This record gives structure tokens, sequence and C-alpha cells, in this order.
């Protein structure tokens, strides 16, 4: 009972965090096997950062200009390469704490945990979603670059995010672990505007099911709707369209609560049209969209 | 930039979690040095649970009736004792992953991280506060008993909470690591009502400072107030009274923002009197009270 914004336990990722120094820039790296992953902008002098040519800047850099410190022990760099916007530093020592892992590129609406780090050391963990405009609304200060986002499935860490950038609007931009930015952003100190931050409709539905499972039912109404009618309303309210793929993924929550997905859609529709009237659902005065259907099933069934 | 509900990294506590079985009841234990801490109700048959005499039930229990499994390796129990509502199982092996630690009893309004565990295995981490009625609003299913709440200061884990009980209202009750319940609750299957869940005023103020630091300023007004006038309003709105001790602890946030504590009090007063008018602060449509002043300073200054 109770429904909390919950992060994956951070221990497996804590054991991968190192400090990368190049010149006067220190940020965080991810040490997996004998490779340290970090943002390539580690090589920039924030005067470079205005219009960097990373290939050209990298010519001036050797293995020994990359300082990699794990705990307070130095790793020997025996190779370096650039993959998109990340540097891969080959070290002479495989991380003895390497978990089973994958690199996954997630879709907008997918949630993950961030281990916020400074100087290769963890400060905190929180739950995030990839916004539909491919930003995340994180908590990141100077020195946090290289901090990673991840999901855990039993023993396997899926790394989905590395932190690169703060947009001038104070939202956050970064890469998958192959160094490809989510969204159109570039690792450059240039004004870059984010698109519309729409609500992740499928996630709101999942969280309305979590609320029903936990006893919060006041918002359940006598209406149903169709996919097309609901989507007209979603559009008007800057909600992502709902697809049959979203309806399918919600099946187990529909199943447990006996509330048809389109019925829950008609309940959400009325919440958009009438607002909450000063009421709360699961202790929130607005509709939470950073729980996936998978996250609700996980938390509601006690998965480890 | 950005302000997130943030938990301490969970790795140091993950390495302490074990599974305790007694009879047919399995829950979680905390293994620190050569001692495993768990809720004493592990020895109850939920028929015992109606009116248990723990001393009497413990007479029927030997070292070998307590099954303690760490990973999938069994610990040999060489002693057991009861301290208030917890059992202390002496094992023959000191936990090699024991962090530096303390047991602390926290006050209502203090925040901590919970590592929710099932069968000695972590499922997730979230941030909590000890409510002023000495409940916490957690996320806990059957098998979660023994899950702990904690704070970290650099390398030292302060354990403040062990999970014992779900009240019939779906809020949560438990002990410090000396086995003393927060609040008046007893480890018994008997209807136990929680008192008024008032808002932690000092924490709301800290989070209003965090909002100002992060650019959310719309709620700042032209008024100030006094401690006595503010407290009249707090009382009317089921907010905890504000003391000079709360004002003192807020000093650094006052200092950075140049907003006198009593000025921020007058801003909160107007938010209580006028509500948010459909506006948000730090992405919330209500006033968050699960950030302490210490938590705001920590997150806003990047402490590891
Ligand atoms: O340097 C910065 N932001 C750029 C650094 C950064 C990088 C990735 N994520 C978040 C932040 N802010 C400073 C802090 C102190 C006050 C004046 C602005
Ligand atoms: O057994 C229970 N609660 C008691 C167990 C418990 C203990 C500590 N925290 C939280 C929960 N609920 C069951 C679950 C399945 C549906 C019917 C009620």
């Amino acid at each position: 009972s109770g429904f909390r914004k919950m992060a994956f336990p951070s221990g497996k990722v804590e054991g991968c965090m190192v400090q990368v120094t190049c010149g006067t820039t220190t940020l965080n790296g991810l040490w997996l096997d004998d490779v340290v992953y970090c943002p390539r902008h580690v090589i920039c002098t924030s005067e470079d950062m205005l219009n960097p040519n990373y290939e050209d800047l990298l010519i001036r850099k050797s293995n020994h200009n990359f300082l990699v410190q794990a705990g307070n022990v130095q790793l020997r760099v025996i190779g370096h390469s650039m993959q998109n916007c990340v540097l891969k530093l080959k070290v002479d020592t495989a991380n003895p704490k390497t978990p089973k892992y994958k690199f996954v590129r997630i879709q907008p609406g997918q949630t993950f945990s961030v281990l916020a780090c400074y100087n290769g050391s963890p400060s905190g963990v929180y739950q995030c979603a990839m916004r539909p405009n491919f930003t995340i609304k994180g908590s990141f200060l100077n020195g946090s670059c290289g901090s990673v986002g991840f999901n855990i499935d039993y023993d396997c860490v899926s790394f989905c995010y590395m932190h690169h950038m703060e947009l001038p609007t104070g939202v956050h931009a970064g890469t998958d672990l192959e160094g490809n930015f989510y969204g159109p952003f570039v690792d450059r100190q240039t004004a870059q505007a984010a698109g519309t931050d729409t609500t992740i409709t499928v996630n709101v539905l999942a969280w309305l099911y979590a609320a029903v499972i936990n006893g919060d039912r006041w918002f359940l109404n006598r209406f149903t709707t169709t996919l097309n009618d609901f989507n007209l309303v979603a559009m008007k309210y800057n909600y992502e369209p709902l697809t049959q793929d979203h309806v399918d993924i919600l099946g187990p929550l529909s199943a447990q609560t006996g509330i048809a997905v389109l019925d829950m859609c008609a309940s959400l529709k009325e919440l958009l049209q009438n607002g909450m009237n000063g009421r709360t659902i699961l202790g929130s005065a607005l509709l939470e969209d950073e729980f996936t259907p998978f996250d609700v099933v996980r938390q509601c069934s006690g998965v480890t």
C-alpha cells in the first residue's frame, strides 16, 4: 500500500562512477569492463564550447591527458576514441564491480533513475522521464556531466542516459551510451530551445490505475469514450496521442481494477475538462506522468 | 538547476540487507558487523499477531529457528536477543560490506531514504519524512518489513527507521534501530488510528527557498509577518508551529536569496489564504513539506 516516486537501487551504478579530468575540466565517467565512458566536451575550454570541432580538439589530446580516478586510485589510459558525443577511454584494468549491463536508447515517455554524481562520487538518486521534447527535468549542477540514467531488470543494468547539457531554460539534455543526443541538441554553448513539453498520456493512465489500486477512486466517472474522441481532448490539452500500443501495455492494470482502458480515458478526459477542484490523487494536486505502466506493475507487485 | 525529490545513493545499505525466516514468516534484516536486526514480529503466526506476548513466544525459539540468508549464502546464528520491538541475531560472520554507521532516532519533519526490500533484496529507493503524527507515507507490500530508512553524511550511514506495520489507513509505522516505535504504535494486529497529519512548516519554507533559487518566484509577495501572526495562520491550516529554531536553520537560504525568513513566512501565509490559483512551484500544484532545510542546501550545493 502507498505509491511513491521510486528509483532503482543505485549500488550497481555507484560501483561504475569515476572522475575524468582533461585539462582543467573535471566531470564524471562510467567505468564498465576496461572502458570509461564520458561526455566528449570534457576536452573543451568553455571558449572551445562556443563552436567546438571535436575531431580537431581531439588531435591535441593523448591517452595521458585523460586523468581517470576510481575511488582515489588512478586508472592507466591505454586508448581513447570518440563515438558520437562520448569519449571511450580504454583503461588497463577491468572494473571489478562491473554489473551485467546493456546500452539502450529509450523512447520519450520512458522513465529511468539518475545517479547524480560530482567528482566521480554519488550525491543522490531520483526517477526521471524522457520528456516528449527529449529533455529531462533533472537536478544537475556544474560537475554533474557524465552522471547516468538507467533501468535494472533483476541483475542487468540498462544504461539509457548520460548527462551532457543544461539548456538556458534549466531543463537537461544528454545522450544514450553510444553518444547520440536525445532530440536535436548539440554539445555546444549555443541557445537551444526545447519543443512543447506535452503530458505522457499512457503514464498518466498507469498512475490513475495505481491510484485506484491504492484506494484513490473519487475521480472515476460514469462515462466511457473512444480512442479518437479521447485524442481530440488529448490534443486540446497538450497530451500525447494514445495508441492501441498504449492500450495493450495497460492491459494488466485494466485486468486487476476491472476498469476498461477507454473508461479510464473518459475519467482522465473529465479531469482535463473539470480540473481536480482542489482534490489530490496519490498526494498530488496534478496528474503525474513519470510512472510507466511497467513502473506501476513493478511497484504494485513488489518486483526486486 | 532543477529541484528533484532525491534519495541518498542506496549501495551502502543494499550491502546490509538479508532475508530472515522464522517459522513460515520471511521478512528483511539489516546485517551490520556480526548482528542482524529485524522486527520481532518475525516470530508471530498472524494468529499470535492479535495479542502477542513476545517474551513468551521467544521462549519457544532457538538460535537455529532463525534462518538468515545473505545473497544465497546462509549465516550461522550464535545468539539472539530482543531490544524493544527488534530482534538482534548474533551471526558468526561480520558483514564484509558493513559501512560506517550510527543508529539515530529522528524527530517528526526529518526526511530519510527508504530502501524498500523483499526477501532481503532491494526493489527501490524513495525519500520520506517522519510525519508529525509519527507515521510515514511509504510504498510497502507484504514481505517489506525490516526495510530501513537512513541518511548518509559522506561515508557514515545513520539508520533512523525499520519498517514494521501498515495501519488500516495504508500509512506506515516502524521503529528506530533500537526497536522503539515512532509514535504510540504497538507491533500488534489491532486497529490503531494516526493523529492529525499536519504540514511540516519549516520544510515548506525550505522548499519555497529552493523554488526561489531555481527561478520560481511568482508567489513572492510585498508582505512580511511576525512569528506569532504566522503561527495563528499555521494553526488555522494544520501547519506545525514555526519556532526560532526553524528560523535559525533556514539562515543560509535567507542569506543566499536575500529573503528574510518572516518575509517568506508572509508569502506562505498568502499561499495558504489564497491557494495556488492553478499555478505550480517546482512542478508541484501543492506545497511540498518533505524537503528539510539541510536537504535544500545539500541538493542546491551538490554535496556527495
Ligand atoms: O555553470 C552553471 N551551469 C552550467 C553547468 C551545468 C552543466 C550541466 N548541468 C547543469 C549545469 N551554472 C552556474 C552555477 C552557479 C550560479 C551561476 C550559474
Ligand atoms: O497483507 C497485506 N498487508 C499487510 C502486510 C504489510 C506489512 C507492512 N507493510 C505493508 C503491508 N495486504 C494484502 C495484499 C494483497 C491484497 C490484500 C491485502
